[PDB]
């Protein structure tokens, strides 16, 4: 029946969460946004957008749209302009992960992205880009979502009624993930003239951001968050932003995947961590709509990934649920069965083949010892560093002919073998190194730098 | 309003195709499955299963359930049991791209995949570990949608109803992505019995397979195509299968996605392209109904990359649609904008020298001259490959005492440095090896093994 | 006593040798040359040389010398320039050893050496920049032994001479390391007028050299053989040239080492070995003087080592006697100690697939398998290599996504594990590869390649 | 003549230095040691001991010698040996160059050398071994020229008494190359006799040494010093030790090479120095005669090396004479002549990026600039190493979702590009890193570890 894919946006279905609601509140339900053509909650925008910019007369047939396509938006755009047959040319931060810029060029948009992070003041940056391909080709538009009230007017037509619809003006307080405007701006400015002030229009920020009144800082939940108040944004509209800290939405996310089925993005579970504080102060009785404008499928790659997760420092339960061993020993080799090998330099050696020994092992660190190093049963003596033997060669206390016996440092403290990484990572916050002795015997050496390494791997 | 997410699977939209359909044939609309909640069409059978099981009684409160979950299974039938909250444990061919398993944990879902590709016959196998645990949990259910009446009984019930629906009886052809059955019979079986004879039931399916009458062969679209006949389908219901090439069913679903939005998987291309054809046989004023039930986004890793459908040695078109140049001079390199010195070797050299400065290099082939590299002018003499010498060291045809201005081959022919990667491959089908002259010098050379791994790694 | 080291160039004592004389034969006395100043017999001629240049005029005080220094005439001519004071300037065959130019620049002789095979015929090579030196430094002075007079002057004067007042002229035959002549023309010109014919003046040559009435090719003994005829030889002196082998020269040169005590070189050997074959035509009571023109410690490098001459395919016993058992297990792994499982390819797998397999692990053979490798027991049914399919890939009798198991080639036979080397390269040489089954499963793969390389890396 | 060659040993020649002695001073002759047989001077002690052995009745005729030989040793005891037919065991100190033992191999000695420098107290080390194969062999005998009066009979036979038959008695000072003592003490104890107190007996040896009154220290001049005091040496019989330091023997050595043609290794340089500055107490009309025992070509691998030696960071001129100035450029790349990339980390992207990207690229050192690395213009901002991020991740101090941009350290300063290495390391001396810019742009970092690399590389 439907004319075209473009015309199945709209109409989100409404969901109730039931394990993500502390018992006691009132319900609070959600509306997911990838049951759209498109993927994303963004595309709305899109469709106005361009119908106003049609209606306009500023885009002529046959034109090419233009703009910085954060990733979500080229979906929609694309979209849109295909249905009506239009070009997508796309210029925007590198960032768009692999996946990204692939999808966008799948939907036939040529992309000539730049680099980000580096402010142009010349054309030597993705606006940069952006803003010369503007000049130069014709017949052009830059929409730039971030300042265009037809955005935020998108929703106020076909955002909220659709809300207010579903529960029928029974809704006591709407949270949203708030970014450019539009949801949170659009929404709130439609069910508050509808219902007076029987509706607070909560937002949700990441802590340390311009609209929480903060400071800048980066960003790891794509799509929200920024430094810039952008135009087409009023905090009039909202009651009051409620700030939430990253570490507890990825957290948020993926146990919203794991108990109520929602395999959504990561600013879902911001906003959904928001709404669930905001649960709080409103009691039973209460009827809570949040919003979750992004289905994270793409996000699969970092968001439920169990390293990348790792890496910033923040993981409180692997995927599978059940926590596991990671002992040291693993950690220890990273590549060989039963182990690398103690590397070790005999007392007696020159502090040249000392320091030669280092860097032909890749090591910063190393015990020096008497006997074999198989034999030894951790009556280890000496312990040379790598920074030290190059901070003394230079400073005139050494000399390459010199025997390392007389500059050893003291031997670095040992610890556990088949310890798990937790308590390894806990007790190196007071030493950079240590030996490891696999059941009484040295067996390797431990620094803060590999077990890093091994952690972000995965 | 909707008690959980699993009460949104059905009601998926018609769409319209107005590109892949050559002018002059009838409407060919199709149903995309990829709206649902679970992102699959399959996730109706999964609740429908559920619904069965629950209602029989072999799967009491509290149970676990276990079969081979390909993947898209994972989805919906961990959906649902999360939506009654059941358990999941997988044991499938480990095939599973990384994403696959990771969706499927993220699910809640315990995983203990092994490897596919090896007939266990015992406890050693994918299957062999899936029977293992039905044998060993209890409360358990292997509900094995191969065969399962109810799998189809769902697509029956609102499956093809709908489609008669929304199209108010009046679709000619219905085709569809033949697979385990499901969709292929019950949608039939449903609009045969309200419409009589009066439409008829295509079926896609991949060449060289069972459903199409002839031998195995492996699968690049997942889900589609079999072996064994699966007892949960009879092909009376479908009126005539309809075989389709891989070659042209990945080109038709990029091609779909750039002219309709349609950023669905492979088996989605194989049914357009399949009705498609079809559509040729029943004149204009017919509507025929497609069925899509894959929604391609991680299938954006290998369909839409430009690297692995050129890996299979089928990519009719770049993903940016222009063709680009790829000259020898950078597959020459891989690594590098100048050239590593045209490995040589002197006429004179003995041929143990030669032969270990081709086993130090990595070369298997490697020109002969009097003078120096770079003044050489294209009057190469000797041309000694690496299994020539292998093969003469120990035929007593020679020995490493010898001079290897006495074993060369002749001079193995040049071609150009600048010309397009095409024309190399079209000439290597005839040559093992080539001399690449840069300019009019020899620059280095070329052989079927570096070609294939430059087009193969992106 | 001595006024400077160079006096003491001479002199240089006889030994007789006991056990590289096979019994009945009669006395075989050497010559050593090693015991001089210069470490080489040819300093001898360096010193005629220098008296005879200063005694002319051609090289006036304050001068330099240059001319291509093999190696040990850097030796003796820079020896006799540093004791009167002059300069060394060298332009060789680059190739000199790098032990080699880095004596000489010890012994104060700025080198400008360059790369020697390639023919110049202007200023491209090792002669072209002698040339180029000669034409440009003043006062300077080409000696080029090759074209010298004074050169066999000098053993006509105190070479031969020496020999005759040891052994009193009781001396039958005198063999010796025909080079550029020299000793060969001096030695004999001079033995013969004192003793009119009753002295038979032999020659050793490597076989197939010009010397002996043969054909060009490589050589191995530094010093010995030529192609063009030095015009400073005349073969009017010796009675017959006797040519040798160079297989039975390094043999015969740690024979002579290991039994009699004699660290020489390889041109040593040669005429050892040439001597002992002369030594049966003529009967016992007969007294020869073999001549060791070159102490071998540099050569130490190669000649007594196990690597360089096994790479030439000739070492009848290893240098410590015993042989030795080599065994495939460590040639297959070469690195690590245990195995590293085995490549294998399922035959279910695509083309496409084993083949970017094969080129990740880099190899060029292996056996295809149904069960997991550690299982298997020697029934795999498939042997692909490499260049089959590539070969198949382009000749269209194949496609990528074609099935390997319908291109396999026959399963390549095995052979033992713990069985010697010897025997394993007997076996190849009937085929390019075989699978190693460690105590009756398939371990590994093994090729002529890497057996060679094994055998050539130490 | 000679019946064997060990019968040429002895009656070494003497010779006059004219460069290394300075003017005004009185003749300053050495006495070669290597034009013996057996390369070193060694071999002597080994006729003699051989001789008192055989004599003797405690090594019956078949027997076999085992000892642990040093490097020469070997050398004139195999050499004996085989003259009359006996084995050769040798267990002694491991690291012995390669070249050592492989030419101890070639004379037919059978080594089952072990490891040195590790305390045995047990079967586990070199003398270990040594004394485990003296308990088990049967008819061996442990010479060990350590505790062999013997030893320095041999000397005090025909050691001295040929220097007093060629100077005449003519000698004021003996100075000798002391090592276990032999050489020296039988030398003093045989002409102090002939000339009651008229000759002084005078000893070389490295400063820090217990023969020097000293503490002990590792050795770079194999054979001389030693730490506890053999019980073959007597200090009675030398008049008055002289020491003398490593980093002036060694040039001394090399010096003496270019300057007199005595291509001797280090111990005769320690000895050539010590007569020298012995050479001064005693004016004019003195005879000096400074032994050289050792032929220096089997050190010319690292001796004469120009990397050997400038890893002990002593190396006051190069072997080609002219100091040619190595520029941070190529010390930059070592890889290539262009550097590769230096950062664009710019001030905005994670700490946790940062921390990966130096993880990746191997550097411990990195600026942090705003624009693009190229077109910068030495205004960069941040400069972050990878040990203080190390040291704040886990300190708390610093958490990874933290921006770089509030941690970088005060940015490094930077050098010149051209500039000679010298400066460059003068320059290290204060900090431990710079950045290097090449004509007036950042290009590269250069840390101390990557300097001391480069010139201990070649
Ligand atoms: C998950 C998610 N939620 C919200 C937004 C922004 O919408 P808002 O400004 O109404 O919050 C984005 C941005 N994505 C949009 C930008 O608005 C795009 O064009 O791709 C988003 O990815
Ligand atoms: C695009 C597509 N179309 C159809 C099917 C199978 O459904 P059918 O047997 O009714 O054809 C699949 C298999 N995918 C299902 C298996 O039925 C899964 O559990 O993941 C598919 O991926
Ligand atoms: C072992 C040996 N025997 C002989 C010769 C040449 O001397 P001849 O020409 O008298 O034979 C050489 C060459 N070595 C000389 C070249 O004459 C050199 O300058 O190094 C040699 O190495
Ligand atoms: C240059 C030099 N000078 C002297 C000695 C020792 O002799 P001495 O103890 O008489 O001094 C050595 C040791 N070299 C001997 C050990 O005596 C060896 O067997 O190799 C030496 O290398």
């Amino acid at each position: 029946i439907a004319q075209h894919i473009s015309e199945l946006i709209g109409g989100t279905p409404l969901v109730r969460l039931n394990s993500v609601v502390p018992d006691g509140a009132g319900t609070v339900a959600a509306k997911v946004e990838y049951l759209n053509p498109g993927g994303s909650s963004k595309d709305r925008i899109a469709v106005k957008m361009i119908e106003a910019a049609e209606a306009s007369g500023q885009l002529k047939p046959g034109g090419t749209i233009v703009e910085p396509t954060s990733g979500n938006t080229g979906v929609g755009l694309a979209l849109v302009a295909q249905r009506r047959g239009y070009k997508c040319v796309f210029v925007c931060p590198d960032k768009v992960s692999e996946d990204k810029r692939n999808v966008l060029i799948a939907y036939g948009a040529e992309v000539v992205v730049c680099p980000t992070a580096v402010p142009p003041h010349d054309p030597a940056s993705y606006y940069s880009v952006s803003d010369r391909l503007v000049r130069d080709i014709d017949g052009a538009w830059k929409p730039d979502q971030y300042a265009n009230p037809e955005g935020p007017a998108s929703h106020y037509v076909t955002t909220g009624p659709e809300i207010w619809a579903d529960t029928e003006g029974k809704v006591t307080h709407f949270v949203a993930g708030i970014g450019t405007g539009g949801t949170i701006t659009g929404a709130g400015r439609y069910l508050k003239e509808v219902s007076g002030g029987r509706v607070r229009i909560v937002g949700a920020d990441p802590e340390g951001s311009v609209y929480s009144g903060g400071a800048g800082r980066p960003y790891l939940v794509e799509g929200v968050g920024e430094d810039f108040w952008p135009a087409a944004y009023d905090p009039s509209v909202p009651d009051e932003i409620i700030a939430v800290s990253d570490s507890d939405s990825f957290d948020m996310t993926r146990r919203l995947a794991r108990e109520e089925a929602m395999l959504v993005g990561g600013s879902c579970g911001m906003a959904v961590v928001a709404a669930l504080k905001v649960a709080e102060e409103a009691g039973p009785d209460a009827l809570i709509v949040v919003l979750l404008p992004d289905g994270g499928r793409g996000y699969m790659s970092k968001i439920f990934n169990d390293a990348w997760m790792s890496s910033y420092g923040f993981l409180r339960s692997r995927l599978d649920g059940s926590t596991e061993q990671s002992t040291v020993g693993d950690v220890l080799r990273r590549k060989s069965g039963a182990l690398p090998a103690l590397v070790h330099t005999h007392p007696s050696e020159t502090v040249r083949d000392a320091i030669g020994i280092l860097r032909e092992y890749g090591v910063s660190q190393m015990p020096v010892v008497g006997a074999e190093p198989p034999v030894m049963a951790g009556e280890v003596a000496g312990s040379v560093s790598e920074r030290e033997l190059l901070s003394a060669v230079f400073e005139g206390r050494a000399k390459l002919a010199d025997a390392v016996s007389a500059h050893m440092s003291p031997p670095l403290r040992m610890i556990g073998a088949g310890e798990l990484v937790s308590a390894a990572g806990k007790a190196l916050r007071d030493w950079d190194a240590l030996m490891v002795v696999e059941e009484g015997k040295p067996v390797g050496v431990i620094t803060r730098y590999d077990l890093l390494g091994f952690l972000s791997e995965g």
